[PDB]
């Protein structure tokens, strides 16, 4: 799995949930923070600074641990892989 696949998983679940709770500011905030992490992964010119301002882990615990554990887990996975630095990720060579 790549970090982006985790982000995209979380995003799909947030979108699914938004179909049920279209107004929910918490989900809308989560969607914004995921999209930002996604853009950071895709574009090096984008400043990585604001990553420290993200609250996805806190949101999962406070809002979804009880209510929606599938979403909670997905948000936590996405937050973690999103703040992991570039330099520690793993690479597979062809033929290996
Ligand atoms: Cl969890
Ligand atoms: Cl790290
Ligand atoms: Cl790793």
């Amino acid at each position: 799995m790549t970090p982006i696949e985790y982000i995209d998983r979380a995003l799909a679940l947030v979108v699914d949930r938004l179909a049920r709770y279209p107004g929910y500011e918490v989900l809308l905030s989560a969607e914004k923070q995921l999209q930002y992490m996604r853009s950071v992964l895709l574009d090096r010119s984008l400043d990585r600074s604001a990553l420290h301002r993200l609250t996805l882990g806190s949101i999962a615990v406070k809002e979804f641990d009880e209510t929606d554990p599938e979403l909670s887990r997905a948000l936590k996975d996405a937050y973690y892989v999103g703040i992991r630095t570039g330099r520690g990720l793993k690479v597979d060579l062809p033929l290996e």
